[PDB]
């Protein structure tokens, strides 16, 4: 009794980690957790020096920190340089060949279609909505055929998008059924892809494709693989993010109100949700050699937890870091990571949440939580409310 543990795996985690991290920040800035069996660097600068040094800071054995079965030489996230900086310079050439500010109009199509379904209601799941949306978002951007009237209905692949980001909840580790939405959103998608090599269409799909850098292209395993690994990406944080934006704005009354009355405020709360708390709180890194950092000697093969969601609260870097602040304006904020590896979607991100937010107050200006404790999603990775009840107000 009275000995300090994080455990990642915890529910008491998942819930409220904010004071185990800065308990880390501040008494064990380089701390061994033997139920994760990594260290952990929970401080601003600490993580910042981590992300970018990649050559020291590995993402080759996964950065989930639960593992990921498969083709790591395939994906971004999983992948050091030049091989990652091959596929990423190629992905963004495609993502620029698009124009990502052009989903505008599909992206508030989609909002208006999603959140009509809450008008007037006294009580709802914001889960649903947010569900429904950020797969929609997904399958807009990267061209899979959507509608209920699509060859493989839309609902279908919505339910295996959001069982294949999941894991067990007891061990935090993927299961047979999890992979199994895996690799039925494979299939699926690799039939889309042959389809738009046959007539390439206005999509992401097709500009994968189609992307070439003096000659170079994305192999067949490549293509496939950026586009199934965009939809996990996606749905996981997209969806987590947008459970987070509406449980602060619930929450923190003045911030609703102001950005309902002026939606231009919506890009500058989205950043302070992102660095009050991201989704995505806590990535791996594997070390590639032997690192002295604050009296602990980490060795070479040892892994490495950077705690995103705990370098955003840190006040060493953000002045009270637990207000909650929609005009603080946070520069430099770690909620898309940083260094190679910086979130890939971090414009359609952007752009999303605001679409999203500023249809969601047309139909629900005021709305707050229903519930003073909520339940979290098991996530050793991941943080969002796995039931966000709101009230309309
Ligand atoms: C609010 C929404 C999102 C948040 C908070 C978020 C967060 C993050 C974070 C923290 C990382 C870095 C992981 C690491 O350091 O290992 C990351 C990477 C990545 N994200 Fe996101 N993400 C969001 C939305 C998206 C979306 C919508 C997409 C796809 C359309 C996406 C695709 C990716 C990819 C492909 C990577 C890996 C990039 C690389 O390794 O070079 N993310 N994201």
């Amino acid at each position: 009794l009275g000995s300090f543990h994080f455990d990642p795996y915890s529910p008491a985690i998942d819930a409220d980690p904010f004071p185990s991290y800065k308990r880390l920040r501040d008494e064990f800035p380089c701390f061994w957790s033997e139920e994760a069996q990594m260290w952990i660097l929970s401080r601003y600068s600490d993580i910042v020096t981590a992300g970018q040094d990649w050559q020291t800071y590995s993402s080759a054995s996964g950065n989930l920190m639960t593992e990921l079965p498969g083709r790591a030489g395939a994906t971004l996230g999983s992948s050091d340089p030049p091989k990652h900086d091959r596929l990423r310079g190629l992905i963004q050439h495609a993502f620029m060949k698009r124009n990502l500010m052009a989903l505008e109009e599909p992206i508030r199509d989609v909002a208006k279609q999603v959140f009509a379904q809450v008008k007037g209601v006294k009580e709802f799941d914001f889960k649903d909505v947010s569900s429904q949306f950020t797969v929609k978002v997904l399958m807009a951007a990267l061209g899979l055929p959507m509608g209920e009237d699509a060859l493989v209905p839309e609902h279908e692949v919505r339910e295996n998008a959001v069982l294949m980001v999941q894991s067990d909840a007891r061990t935090r580790a993927k299961g047979p059924e999890h992979i199994a939405a895996y690799n039925w959103m494979q299939d699926y998608a690799s039939k889309v892809i042959a389809m738009r090599r046959a007539s390439p269409q206005n999509d992401l799909i097709s500009n994968f494709a189609l992307a070439e850098i003096d000659g170079d292209r994305l192999d067949d395993r490549e293509v496939l693989l950026t586009t199934t690994t965009l939809i996990m990406a996606g749905v996981e944080s997209l969806g987590g993010f947008m459970m987070m934006f509406a449980y602060n704005l619930a929450t923190f009354d003045e911030a609703r109100r102001a950005v309902v009355a002026n939606p231009a405020l919506l890009p500058d709360a989205i950043e302070e949700s992102l660095r009050f708390n991201t989704s995505a709180q806590r990535f791996r890194r594997r070390l590639m050699k032997d690192v002295t950092l604050h009296g602990q000697t980490m060795k070479e093969g040892d892994f490495v937890c950077l705690a995103y969601g705990s370098g955003n609260r840190d006040e060493r870097q953000y002045p009270n870091p637990d207000v909650y602040d929609i005009a603080r304006k946070p520069r430099g904020h770690l909620g898309f990571g940083g260094g190679v590896h910086a979130c890939l979607g971090t414009a359609i991100a952007r752009l999303a949440v605001k679409i999203a937010f500023e249809e969601f107050h047309q139909v629900v200006p005021d709305y707050r939580r229903v519930a003073d404790q909520l339940p979290w999603m098991p996530s050793s990775t991941f943080r969002s409310p796995l039931v966000l009840q709101l009230k309309a107000q």
